[PDB]
């Protein structure tokens, strides 16, 4: 069953056969950054197991021109092979003239060439702007999951590990980096230089990497002698300082924490200009977006600092979770991505406790629950096959839900027993691969009535959705049922092994009960006012207090809120508003709970609460529901006047202090509070008049620019300043500010530039569209554009890239009318070209219907509740 030139093709599965295992790759690459193409050769030391007529391996968009097979027994230098190509599985078959012999080592050699990548995949070209306005080319790799094969032919599944010796030829004006450090640089006849790189460790193909560029570094050494260097564009070297400092502290932490040294002499962190993902964990050569790594204190803010620290810690943790211990197959991608996200917490809490990152980790878990509460959610670990359905595994479920469900398990086993379990996991499967079950046996065993942790996690990993815990308190006995939590019912299948954590009014001691059933009972050792299940919200479930249970907790908040823990509070605020969407509580209960927030000073809770009230304002503003929006404006500005007026247009104070400032000054300026608009307007006007000279504090930088962008003069100068900027973070904030214009031609212009890709890089287009679509003046525009340019979009990105998923989601999911639901339905059916299908078509439809339902069921309550206040 087969093509191309002619005949049958030996192997039919899209997975490779087990029979021939690579041990080592010699790989020579000769890129040309004027021609924008490359020539290359490799030699794959392979080991046969079963006898065979055909070697099979991956290759894509590669012209193969010579293919020889040598041996050491057998047939010494050396015989030629025939190449069959089968693009539909991205495979090529090497036909041999002789049934190869078991247990012997051969050498597969091919010459191959291709144009440098045109997109964000395989070995591609990126560009950057010099301070002088020069444009400069570099070449870079991104192979995850399956684009190693676009750069050199190989056994491109992450189970087929091997050693890699890379050689790279280059002009004198460039450097070459790769996974390993550079052993030597030999000069050649014609003036060109060639760099030789230490042979790698055993590793998967998706992590192999190499770059050619004219970047400058800053370097440092960890206590363990590792040479960390931070590579970036030449005129951006000042911005590499924080990343160096942090990575140093972080690698020290990770080394000790895991009790496993980082194996390589060096670890490079490079800031690539055209970079689709946030970062990529390429062993010893970690590639990052400039916003994931660079930092300029004149222009990056607290949040940016927190983000850069977070991604650095994420990618450094990958060096152990992923690279050192790789998953067997892409179905279990979370073992890498989830653990890496979890370790951000542990590592950043340890190295940078001033950042208060653990309060922010709750945020990330809650934002998961929001998407995980629909029918069309999926498990963190489900099977995967085709080139599309592997790319579908890359999102936030396999990632954040992963990290939260791990964070739960830390709490249930304690930091010390959890740590010891992953130390053994890492050591037991070092330089090797591991399944889901291999992790659980490692965490249970660390005699003997059993931790049977497998059973507990089978239900959190391989099963969809999230539990709701309902509790009734009749005097001194507690009723406990569990249900699947959905966002529209009145579920017939599911059941979790959910550890529980309750506290009471009587004492603040944490008692623990587990559970492995639909129903259960537990009596408390006291009569008491309230119970609060899920302490600090370290579990990944939602609590509903049926009977008077909710009302007690709200009267507790209004009386003396500090008798609940500050994380206990954010949990309750969250849960209440979600249960309104569930139809288990009524909106007035939720809105009444927001009264205490004029006394709340824990910014976690205060920001959470405000986010719901701001969320409602924006729902109302996008629909033209003026009477409610104008009331909700007025409520937010009068209630919360004290805390708004207490805010300095400054960079002063803690991290949460600075984030609260940015939030509240944004809210005030988004709701047209004349004092905040006039201050912002002054700061911008002084700035533009001085021509970049004055300094807007970084925490009000978005606010000042966005207000400034309402005048035509300001918008045009901001777009100009965008192109000249040397901070990708300032640029980010400028792009937001530009996308808050009311002028339709201006919003379109931004989209057109983002298509064009020269001034506003294409990597920013999805976020840009979503920025526009969020607002009432651009929600239609953005929608029209995405439909009318679907073909035009799908040249620039493949579906289902993260980029395409966020273009669909970001232009549609905020809709909340029956009309627009139909428009989206229509458009989604229309895409039964190859288009249909993606999982995100369903989840958008369910998201829009959720908004339809929420409005019909709760809007008149929101209207009256606001009118009750005004009296
Ligand atoms: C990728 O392709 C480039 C051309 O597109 C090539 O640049 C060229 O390099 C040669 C020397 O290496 C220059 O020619 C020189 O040599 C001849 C004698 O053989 C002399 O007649 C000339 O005076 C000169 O000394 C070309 O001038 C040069 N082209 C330019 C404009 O720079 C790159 O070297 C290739 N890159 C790699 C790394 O493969
Ligand atoms: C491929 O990588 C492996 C490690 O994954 C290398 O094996 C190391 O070899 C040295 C010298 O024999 C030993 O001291 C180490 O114990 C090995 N590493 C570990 C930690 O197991 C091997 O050198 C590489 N192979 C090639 C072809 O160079
Ligand atoms: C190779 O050998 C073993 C027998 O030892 C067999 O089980 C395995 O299937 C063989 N590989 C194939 C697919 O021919
Ligand atoms: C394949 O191309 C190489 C280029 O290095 C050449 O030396 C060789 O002669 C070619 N193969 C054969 C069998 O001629
Ligand atoms: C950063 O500033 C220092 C001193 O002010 C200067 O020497 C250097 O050129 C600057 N670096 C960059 C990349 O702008
Ligand atoms: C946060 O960090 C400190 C150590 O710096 C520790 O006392 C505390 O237990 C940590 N919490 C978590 C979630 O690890
Ligand atoms: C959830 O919703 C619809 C209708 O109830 C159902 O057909 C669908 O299969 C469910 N979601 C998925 C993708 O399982
Ligand atoms: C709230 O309760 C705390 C703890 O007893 C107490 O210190 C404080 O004075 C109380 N304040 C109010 C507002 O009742
Ligand atoms: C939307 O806003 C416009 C401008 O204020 C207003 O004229 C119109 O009444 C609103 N649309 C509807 C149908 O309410």
């Amino acid at each position: 069953p087969v093509a191309t030139n002619g005949e049958r093709f030996p192997w039919q599965e899209l997975r490779l056969p087990s029979v021939v295992i690579p041990l080592h790759y010699d790989l020579f690459v000769h890129p040309n950054l004027t021609s924008l193409d490359f020539v290359a050769s490799e030699k794959i030391e392979v080991l046969v197991s079963n006898a065979t007529q055909f070697i099979i391996l991956h290759s894509k968009d590669l012209e193969i021109t010579n293919a020889t097979l040598q041996s050491e027994e057998y047939m010494k230098p050396g015989k030629e092979l025939k190449v069959l190509s089968y693009p539909a599985h991205e495979q090529i078959a090497l036909l041999v003239p002789e049934k190869l012999t078991p247990h012997l080592k051969y050498y597969v050699a091919m010459d191959f060439q291709a144009k440098l990548g045109d997109g964000f995949e395989g070995f591609y070209k990126s560009t950057y702007r010099t301070l002088g306005g020069e444009t400069r080319i570099l070449a870079v790799t991104d192979f995850e999951p399956t684009q190693a094969r676009m750069a050199f032919p190989c056994f491109d599944e992450p189970l087929f590990k091997a050693n890699f010796s890379i050689k790279i030829r280059r002009e004198s004006r460039h450097i070459a980096l790769s996974n390993m450090p550079k052993v030597k640089t030999i000069e050649l006849e014609g003036g060109l230089l060639e760099d030789h790189f230490e042979t790698t460790v055993k590793m998967s193909t998706y992590l192999v990497a190499y770059i050619v560029c004219d970047f400058h570094s800053l370097s440092g050494f960890t206590s363990s002698g590792v040479k960390v260097s931070i590579y970036a564009s030449p005129d951006k070297r000042n911005q590499t300082h924080y990343a160096l400092q942090a990575s140093l502290k972080l690698l020290d932490f990770y080394e000790k924490y895991f009790d496993i040294y980082y194996p390589l002499s060096k670890l490079d962190l490079i800031a690539i200009p055209d970079f689709a993902p946030g970062a990529m964990e390429n062993w010893g050569l970690i590639t990052y977006r400039e916003t994931s790594l660079l930092f300029d204190p004149k222009t990056s803010s607290a949040s940016d600092k927190l983000w850069v620290t977070r991604v650095i810690a994420h990618e450094l943790a990958h060096q152990w979770f992923g690279n050192l211990v790789t998953m067997e197959w892409w179905n279990d991608i979370w073992l890498k991505e989830g653990f890496a996200k979890y370790m951000e917490l542990i590592a950043v809490n340890a190295t940078y406790p001033e950042l208060q990152f653990d309060d922010y980790f709750l945020n990330v878990c809650f934002e998961v629950i929001t998407k995980d509460s629909l029918n069309s959610s999926r498990p963190i670990s489900k099977p995967a096959e085709t080139p599309t359905q592997i790319q579908e595994m890359f999102d936030e479920v396999s990632y954040n839900k992963g990290a939260c469900i791990l964070n739960m398990l830390k709490d249930f086993l304690g930091e010390e027993k959890f740590q010891k379990g992953i130390i053994q996991y890492l050591k037991k499967f070092s330089y090797r691969n591991a399944k889901n079950d291999d992790l659980w046996s490692s965490l249970s065993n660390s005699l003997g009535e059993n931790a049977e942790v497998k059973e507990m996690m089978t239900t959190w990993t391989l099963q969809k959705g999230i539990p709701l815990l309902v509790v009734k308190q009749d005097g001194c006995s507690l009723r406990l049922q569990q249900e699947r939590f959905l966002q529209g019912v009145f579920q017939e299948r599911y059941l979790w092994h959910i550890p529980l954590t309750y506290s009471t009014s009587s004492s603040n001691v944490i008692h623990r009960h587990i559970l492995k059933s639909k129903t259960d009972t537990l009596d408390l050792p006291e009569k008491t006012s309230w119970v609060k299940f899920n302490v600090d919200s370290n579990g990944y479930y939602i609590v509903h207090y049926e009977g008077h249970g909710w009302d007690q907790l709200i009267t507790q908040l209004n009386q003396n809120h500090t008798l609940l823990r500050p994380k206990d509070r954010v949990g309750l605020i969250h849960d209440v508003f979600q249960l309104v969407g569930a139809g288990r509580l009524t909106l007035d209960k939720a809105l009444d709970m927001t009264y205490y927030l004029q006394h709340e000073t824990s910014s976690p809770a205060l920001l959470e609460g405000l986010s719901y009230l701001e969320s409602f304002y924006h729902m109302m503003d996008r629909r033209n529901i003026s009477d409610i929006s104008e009331n909700l404006k007025r409520y937010l500005l009068q209630y919360f006047k004290p805390v708004i007026d207490r805010q300095s247009w400054s960079d002063k104070g803690s991290v949460w202090d600075r984030m609260l400032r940015s939030a509240l000054l944004k809210l005030a300026c988004d709701l047209n509070h004349a004092p905040c608009i006039q201050k912002a307007a002054e700061l911008f006007s002084q700035w533009m008049e001085s021509s970049g000279k004055l300094n807007i504090p970084t925490d009000v930088l978005k606010i000042v620019y966005s207000v400034g962008a309402q005048t035509t003069a300001g918008w045009n100068y901001l777009l100009e300043q965008y192109e000249l900027s040397m901070s990708s973070a300032e640029q980010n904030k400028i792009l937001y500010a530009l996308s808050t214009s009311k002028h339709q031609e201006k919003l379109l212009k931004l989209i057109e530039l983002g298509m064009e890709g020269k001034v506003i890089k294409t990597q920013n287009l999805a976020a840009l569209l979503h920025a526009i679509a969020r607002r009432p003046k651009g929600q239609q525009l953005a929608w029209d554009f995405v439909r009318e340019n679907w073909t035009h979009l799908l040249k620039k990105f493949d579906l289902g890239s993260y980029d395409i998923r966020m273009i669909i989601s970001g232009t549609t999911a905020h809709f909340s009318s029956k009309d627009k639901l139909q428009e989206v339905k229509l458009f989604f059916e229309s895409l039964e070209a190859q288009g249909s299908h993606l999982d995100i078509f369903q989840t958008v439809l369910e998201t829009i219907t959720k908004n339809i339902k929420w409005l019909e069921k709760n809007l008149p309550t929101l209207r009256t509740w606001l009118m009750v206040n005004t009296r």
